[PDB]
């Protein structure tokens, strides 16, 4: 598939996601890099939004709560091109019955090609790398020309 | 969990979705009930949605493709009561990559209770029921109080 | 492929399965229908099927439960158009350990091309329409045509 | 759970089983052992069982296709104690489009306790055996038992 | 696809697995058979290991915890050709988190043809088969000529 | 559960995995990168790693391909701590057969909270940040408490 180019601004919208398991260890995580996630704009789920802003007291636009279709509404953003980061701490110890939208909305990131962090180790590593702060160039799939040869 | 209740219009907001095995047999289907599609308003993935108004001439609003993005779109604007009715013929003799995303769909269609058709037969009986062209209440899952326990 | 017709009969063979969360829904569903479901002949998955006619006094064929093969009991039923309608309230918002028995199932009833409810307002769609009660055609695979290019 | 004992047959009901890519595997086994197989009851899916019969001439109870019924045919008769052993040569290299039928399968066959093999190594173990031949006393769920806590 | 063979030893490397709620099962299985397990090599996921040592005293390599990459390990000796047994007790009748780990375990045996039991049906079959203290070749995918392909 | 820690150290030992659909992304991603990774060591799957070797002449330790029993072995190893990234280009158009095996892979890397990337802008994220060549502490399950209360 040819790809195109797009551009990730320097105020990132990035999408906080996780499981009930996973809630508080997120949530210690946003509170020791406040400041930092301060001066982006935050995307969450129901739950894990509404705990966000309420310990924190960050604006946070919350979403309905995963099982509920919040999943599906962040992959739509996504594919949109209107999320530029994803965090998900989904639990990887604990099935739950919004499997199959969970690996939708992995699939999708990847597909997309936006950063994605499924666990602490990542994240870190990702809000300490310098493009976090800055805009950037990355690679994203031609949609247009990818449809236009669908249609032939 | 508390129900509550949402009217689904007189003109029906119908989702039509096809893997590419199920492609011809959508068309097919869509062509025999022109006359009574054109009465209400037409969604579709990406492909599915350019090759049905080219072949009819029939408006339908087309979303991505649904690898790449257009299956979560519609479940979203299913979760948020955008659509009434989902028509998705699925290949059932064909694995598919984006076959999370067929399922997470499923789901949240059998979540809001809305019609749902993943076969011809089943999409006949719908369309041919009395209360298809007209307003008629459904139980819908009551988010507010299922988000309260959550936040509880 | 290789499609002919089955004649669905006016006395519909319905099978009714519900998962533990959903079971109220269906019972409930099948009380307020209890004067129509009365006509047609009744089979259910185990526990289901008991509860159904320890309620309402109805007859039901019951297989076994779910988790012990009662799914693909009524699968190998539509396999051989024993089967005319399912009725399938399978829980959207919790994890089975029968999954890939409830994702067989259903995809079974997509290939035969059967009439499926997974949620109340198909059912209702369904039993609401004119030709519930009525002798219609449906196009299914021909599967003596599917089977000789097998061997061929 | 609550389990009761079963009397595998000395003269066993044989499930044969095999996908696309393991059909010539199935077929040279069943070959280098057909003196021992005619003493037993001979199940198959459809294209196996053909393939099998016409090949060498044993009187083979073919049912219907996998991809069309024939795994959930197979799996209801080991759920009603019919079949006593499950040789399913399945392909753990390729896609297969019946993938939850082909997993529903073998999740009865563990449930029922019943000799299961899915490679040949496996297939020859259990052939050779020396009980093969004789009754054998099997330990399987107690389904009254099941059903009536289920209830009341 | 290329075919060699391999030569089980006469002293087998048996790795043993349970889920919890099939633990007991494995566990008396084990007691019934010390006599015969005692001449072979055990290997073991964590928790089953070490239950079985502190209740055989028989010596168990035991892995790490399946949910914690025990299964993975299982999976990683089995393609090395260092496992040439696997009796895995998987729990049927309940969801587990390490879902796909036990999945890609049961593939990869199946890939490398080596014995296989899901149950004690089959446990029983398959070590009293006469070969089970013989050397046995067994077929196996040339992995050599595999490679050099996909190198081309 | 409890946690305790685990020291990334400066030379990171880093595994690479892609499906051919992904590995031109890959090798791309490799010589852009080639400088850095040449003071790190590299760990491959099959195909993977002798194609990186086999044209930019760095040493790689190759495992068995994938559907052969490599996704396992790299799984394995970060369960034991010896790998501490993952850079997996997973194909999100095309479903493969090893699929269980990608899942469990991506689970464990989940688990052992290791940095990991699976597209090219978290690949490059990663690996433009600054700690990427510093030791680094991360959290990980207290695995010898965990197992404790498992025997408890």
């Amino acid at each position: 598939m040819e790809l195109t180019t797009r551009t990730l601004p320097a105020r990132k919208h990035i999408a906080l996601v996780a499981h009930d398991h996973c809630k508080q260890m997120l949530m210690s995580w946003v509170e020791r890099h406040q400041p930092l996630l301060e001066q982006h704009v935050l995307y969450a789920t129901g739950t894990t939004g509404n705990l966000i802003s309420r310990a924190t007291g960050m604006n946070v636009n919350a979403m309905l709560s995963g099982p509920m279709g919040g999943d599906q509404q962040v992959g739509a953003l996504i594919s949109e091109g209107k999320i530029d980061v994803l965090i998900f701490f989904w639990d990887p110890l604990n099935a739950v019955p919004n499997d199959p939208d969970v690996k939708a909305l992995l699939r999708l990131a990847t597909v997309w090609n936006i950063p994605v962090a499924t666990n602490v180790a990542t994240a870190d590593f990702i809000i300490q790398s310098p493009h976090f702060n800055d805009a950037v160039d990355i690679l994203i799939p031609d949609y247009q020309r990818y449809l236009a040869d669908r249609l032939k």
